[PDB]
């Protein structure tokens, strides 16, 4: 075998299995090749800035995954040198999981990949009847299931939540089960098992918690079972419970202005109670405001421990919770400075204020209508106006310097106040009004007139023909986006749900089939769905 | 959208201020409408305290509301 | 014919008629069988926010939507 650090491990077993060639196969395991060696070079492990070729490192999984069912069917069923079919490499994959991971959800590939997953199934409830490959976990803890689901795979996850194989003997491999059939009407039920209650890595957090780099994460909770779950859990309990929530915030808000607006003008807090009317509902509205306040700050900590999201996605995702917790900050130091005895903490809570209204926003979310909004607004502040701020300070200060040091003694000779005049004038709505008599008078009107056609017709424009493309962009993938964030407010009103509840079930602990390849019987939590379709 | 986040400014400049022309909602929130439309001021030839604050404030509400909000329904009528 | 809330009336030349048997039509409807009767479940009435298949709830309608001249 080759000793170097990028071909390690390879032998002529997998050469000869990459050349498609049968007679030498038959060859090497006659002559007792192991067909379990691994391949562990660089070239054969997970990579991506490098090329590379990974399979799963073993003979087995190369002859699934070049599309050799001859050469699988030999390994796994001559006697000379049986191949195991539960084998795991150094990443703990398995061959479905390879099979998962070379998809590239195209139609061929799809064709591929799929029929020789369903053939190594075959195989392997044929040879080991007890064996149950699909619920192998590799080291990251996912099954091929919810390896799929992760990197996007839409073709293989509607492959296998899609499952029926109309054969006796093995519909235990089945997971959709045709009940019944009319002309454009048809019911099934669907497996359900470890798309929604796990107790690992379910489907739906797969996909809901995935980093937006995922290429189908929309899509994929199109396929039918998924978006029936979804419709059901939000009619029966998610709904109301959120309204629920809506509700309370806004009470708290309201509260909160309330509060606020009636604050005492005097000096140095805090400041004592007197036994009158309104300084108890004061006082009761601001231990209520900094109550919540604290409940902010401790989901935000909970969340941030759990999804343990890298600073590079910090703000791609999560945008709602930085701006909430944000908000939770304002208000604590705010507290902090009160007891302090400092007047400044109202400069505090001013912030947490206006942060704490426009946080509503985040309720509009799940409506198919009022989410784009809410979308437009994080997608426009991260994309379009982070980007543009350089550029934008680039020429204010450039200009800025060069009108302060033309001047001499003017409200012109100072970088604050002149930063502020350029700016007014980017917006439209400066003055350029020259009564002053100054020395340069005429480099100061050029300058201020290129400052004026360089920014507000020229770079302003350009930003808002930018904000209008990225508005046009995402104006027709509303429905995706409304269902997404549908799906992860289902997920977290399931993970809190603060009333001793787990009713996360959707229909009966009934018997599937009741005939496994033993004498028990599988109850599996199905799930019932009638679907229509007018094809023909 | 546009009346949650006059309502949000509107409050935290009105309890900020104490004693102004903009210690009132009613002319604050006229003033605040007036910037989204771009007809204001923001002249800030006024010293009372906390003057940074309402100019950061007043600041983060005009790019909010006059360049990113303003633009967003003009971009959606016109596609309409 | 089925007495629940869903398939309520439905017989067995609804069922002939819809698998497309010509020859159990016809042995059905020899034997005395009804080709007026009325099925009339919520499966079988006219409806948006339910699966269901309406067409009229007779015989002759049913043959008729399903696209057979011949049973018709
Ligand atoms: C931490 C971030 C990212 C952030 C926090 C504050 C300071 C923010 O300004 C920014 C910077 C900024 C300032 C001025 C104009 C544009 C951007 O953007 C947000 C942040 C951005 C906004 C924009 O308004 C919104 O629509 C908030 C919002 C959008 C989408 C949502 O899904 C949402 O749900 C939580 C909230 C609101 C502010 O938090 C706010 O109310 C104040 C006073 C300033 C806005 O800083
Ligand atoms: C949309 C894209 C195309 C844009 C084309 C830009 C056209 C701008 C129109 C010209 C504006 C001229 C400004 C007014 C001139 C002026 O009033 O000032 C001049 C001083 O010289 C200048 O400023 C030079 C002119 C500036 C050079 C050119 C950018 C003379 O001094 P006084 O004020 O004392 O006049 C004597 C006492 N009343
Ligand atoms: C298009 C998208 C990109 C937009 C980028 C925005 C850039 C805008 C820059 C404008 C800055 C204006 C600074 C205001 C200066 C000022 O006028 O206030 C200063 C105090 O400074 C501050 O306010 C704090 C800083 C505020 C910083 C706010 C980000 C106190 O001066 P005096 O009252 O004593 O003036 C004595 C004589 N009158």
């Amino acid at each position: 075998s080759y000793t170097d650090s990028y071909y390690k491990g390879q032998t002529a077993l997998h050469i000869a299995i990459e050349r498609r060639n049968m007679t030498l196969v038959t060859l090497l395991v006659e002559n007792g090749a192991d067909v379990q060696a691994a391949a562990n070079g660089d070239f054969f492990k997970k990579t991506k800035g490098r090329p590379g070729f990974y399979f799963g490192e073993l003979p087995l999984s190369l002859a699934a995954c070049t599309n050799q069912l001859a050469i699988v069917k030999f390994l796994l069923q001559n006697s000379w040198q049986p191949a195991d079919i539960s084998a795991r490499d150094s990443v703990g994959n398995t061959v479905l999981h390879a099979l998962v991971e070379v998809a590239d959800n195209t139609v061929d590939n799809t064709k591929f990949v799929t029929s020789m997953y369903n053939e190594i199934l075959i195989l392997g409830a044929k040879l080991h009847p007890t064996l149950k490959l699909e619920e192998i976990t590799n080291r990251k803890g996912l099954t091929p299931l919810a390896l799929a689901a992760s990197s996007g795979k839409i073709g293989v996850l509607a492959y296998i939540l899609q499952r029926e194989i109309h054969e006796p003997e093995c519909r235990h491999l089945s997971r959709k089960f045709t009940e019944w059939a009319y002309g454009p009407v048809h019911s099934s039920l669907y497996d359900l098992s470890c798309i929604d209650t796990c107790e690992k890595n379910s489907v739906l957090e797969v996909i809901a918690y995935s980093s937006s780099e995922t290429p189908n994460r929309h899509d994929m909770l199109l396929v039918e079972p998924l978006n029936r779950l979804l419709q059901d859990k939000w009619d029966r309990f998610v709904k109301r419970i959120f309204y629920f929530n809506f509700f309370v915030y806004c009470l708290y808000m309201i509260i909160f202005t309330a509060a606020a607006y009636y604050r005492p003008v005097e000096g140095l807090p805090p400041y004592k109670l007197k036994n009158t009317v309104g300084d108890y509902f004061r006082v009761t509205g601001e231990i209520l405001s900094v109550s919540g306040g604290v409940y902010f700050f401790f989901r935000g900590i909970q969340y941030f421990l759990q999804r343990r999201p890298s600073l590079k996605s910090l703000f791609v995702d999560s945008y709602s919770e930085i701006l909430f917790f944000v908000q939770s900050l304002f208000m604590l130091v705010s507290v902090v400075l009160y007891f302090s005895q400092r007047k400044e903490y109202v400069a505090s809570m001013v912030f947490s204020l206006a942060m704490g209204w426009t946080n509503m926003l985040y309720y509009t979310r799940g409506f198919q209508q009022m989410g784009i909004y809410a979308v437009m607004i994080e997608k426009m502040i991260l994309r379009d106006l982070c980007r543009f701020m350089f550029v934008y300070l680039v020429f204010l200060f450039g200009f800025s310097t060069a009108v302060v040091t033309l001047i001499e003694d003017g409200k012109y000779n100072s970088l604050y106040s002149t930063c502020l005049e350029l700016f007014k004038f980017t917006i439209g709505m400066g003055d350029l009004e020259f009564t002053e008599n100054y020395d340069f008078k005429a480099v100061f009107i050029i300058l201020l007139l290129a400052y004026v056609i360089l920014t507000y017709i020229l770079l302003l424009n350009m930003l808002i023909a930018l904000m209008g493309e990225t508005v046009n962009k995402i104006a027709q993938e509303s429905k995706n986006i409304w269902k997404l964030q549908r799906a992860i407010t289902i997920l977290d009103t399931e993970k809190s749900f603060l009333k001793c509840m787990r009713k996360a079930f959707r229909s009966g602990k009934l018997l599937q089939v009741g005939f496994t390849p033993d004498g028990k019987d599988d109850y599996r939590w199905c799930f019932r769905v009638d679907e229509v379709n007018w094809t023909t």
